[PDB]
C-alpha cells in the first residue's frame, strides 16, 4: 500500500530511482545512504545533465534532506550493518552501490533492520533475478533479489514474445550501448577491462555482457540459446539491442510485428513498447518501457532468420522496474 524504501548508493540508478519514486504513491523514499554530504546530494538531485532539473523542491536542514516537504534521512555509512534502517521504518532497500551483489554483502541491510533487498544489478552469486515481463510471477518470497541488468530488461521481454509465438532455436545479440560511469573521459586505466579504459567520447568500444546469457535464468526455456556482446558508443544515455534469431516456426516480418504489438498493448503493457516511427535514441530519453520494438529498423532475411531491434533508456526504464520489483515482492 505505502512501502518505505531506503536507497543505498546515490549514483545514476539511485538518483533516477529516487525521482521515479516521487511519481508513485505506493512507494516512499525515506532514507538515502552514500558517502556524500547532504548539500551535495541535494545538488546531484536538483540538477541532471541528462534528465533536466528535478521537478520539485529540495532543501537541506540539519544535515538531512527535505524533498517536497518530506524528511529523507541522509547517512554516510561505509559498512551497511550500521545503517539502522529500522529507525526510519524501511521495508525494502534498493542496493545501488554496485558493490554488494552477493547474498552475504546484501544480507547486511537485513541485519540492519530492513525486511528485504533489491539489488539494482545482476547478482555475482546466484541470488535470483527477476525481470518484469519475463518472470515476476516466479518470485517465491525470497528476501534478497536482483532486478538483473538494463540490457536483460530490454532483451528478455522481447525474446519471450518471439519465443512464445515462433520458438527461438538460437540467437545472438548485440547492444549498441551508451557511455556509463565506469568509462573514462580520456585514455586511462581499467586493469580488468583494457578496452574499457579507452576514451569514451572518441571511440566505439567492444565490450562483454553476459546479459544475453542471463536471459537463460529469467527465461529457463532459452537457457543456452542466446548470447551476445556490446559496443559502447559516445552517447550519454539510451541504448539499443540488435537481436538476430533463428525461428522454429516460419513467420513473416508482418506477423512478428503483430505479435509484438499485441503483447505491447496487452499482457506486457508498460514493459514492452512498439513503434513504427522514424525514431533515434534521443526519442527514448526518459522512456519508462524497458524495451521498445522498432518495427522499421529491423530486417528479415527470410521467414526463419530475422534481426530485431529494440530500444531502451538504460537509466530510466531499469530504475522504474526496480520500483516495480520492490512493489511486487512487498505484496
Ligand atoms: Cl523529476
Ligand atoms: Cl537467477
Ligand atoms: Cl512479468
Ligand atoms: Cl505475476
Ligand atoms: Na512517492
Amino acid at each position: 500500500m505505502t512501502i518505505k524504501v531506503g536507497i543505498n548508493g546515490f549514483g545514476r540508478i539511485g538518483r533516477i530511482v529516487f525521482r521515479a519514486a516521487q511519481k508513485r504513491s505506493d512507494i516512499e523514499i525515506v532514507a538515502i545512504n552514500d558517502l556524500l554530504d547532504a548539500d551535495y546530494m541535494a545538488y546531484m538531485l536538483k540538477y541532471d545533465s541528462t534528465h533536466g532539473r528535478f521537478d520539485g523542491t529540495v532543501e537541506v536542514k540539519d544535515g538531512h534532506l527535505i524533498v517536497n516537504g518530506k524528511k529523507i534521512r541522509v547517512t554516510a555509512e561505509r559498512d551497511p550493518a550500521n545503517l539502522k534502517w529500522d529507525e526510519v521504518g524501511v521495508d525494502v532497500v534498493a542496493e545501488a552501490t554496485g558493490l554488494f551483489l552477493t547474498d552475504e554483502t546484501a544480507r547486511k541491510h537485513i541485519t540492519a533492520g530492513a525486511k528485504k533487498v533489491v539489488m539494482t544489478g545482476p547478482s555475482k552469486d546466484n541470488t535470483p533475478m527477476f525481470v518484469k515481463g519475463a518472470n515476476f510471477d516466479k518470485y517465491a518470497g525470497q528476501d534478497i533479489v536482483s532486478n538483473a541488468s538494463c540490457t536483460t530488461n530490454c532483451l528478455a521481454p522481447l525474446a519471450k514474445v518471439i519465443n512464445d509465438n515462433f520458438g527461438i532455436i538460437e540467437g545472438l545479440m548485440t547492444t549498441v550501448h551508451a557511455t556509463t560511469a565506469t568509462q573514462k573521459t580520456v585514455d586511462g586505466p581499467s586493469h580488468k577491462d583494457w578496452r574499457g579504459g579507452r576514451g569514451a567520447s572518441q571511440n566505439i568500444i567492444p565490450s562483454s555482457t553476459g546479459a544475453a546469457k542471463a536471459v537463460g535464468k529469467v527465461l529457463p526455456e532459452l537457457n543456452g540459446k542466446l548470447t551476445g556482446m556490446a559496443f559502447r558508443v559516445p552517447t550519454p544515455n539510451v541504448s539499443v539491442v540488435d537481436l538476430t534469431v533463428r525461428l522454429e516456426k516460419a513467420a513473416t516480418y508482418e506477423q512478428i510485428k503483430a505479435a509484438v504489438k499485441a503483447a505491447a498493448e496487452g499482457e506486457m503493457k508498460g514493459v514492452l513498447g512498439y513503434t513504427e516511427d522514424d525514431v533515434v535514441s534521443t526519442d527514448f530519453n526518459g522512456e519508462v518501457c524497458t524495451s521498445v520494438f522498432d518495427a522499421k529498423a529491423g530486417i528479415a532475411l527470410n521467414d526463419n532468420f530475422v534481426k530485431l531491434v529494440s530500444w531502451y533508456d538504460n537509466e530510466t526504464g531499469y530504475s522504474n522496474k526496480v520500483l516495480d520489483l520492490i512493489a511486487h515482492i512487498s505484496k
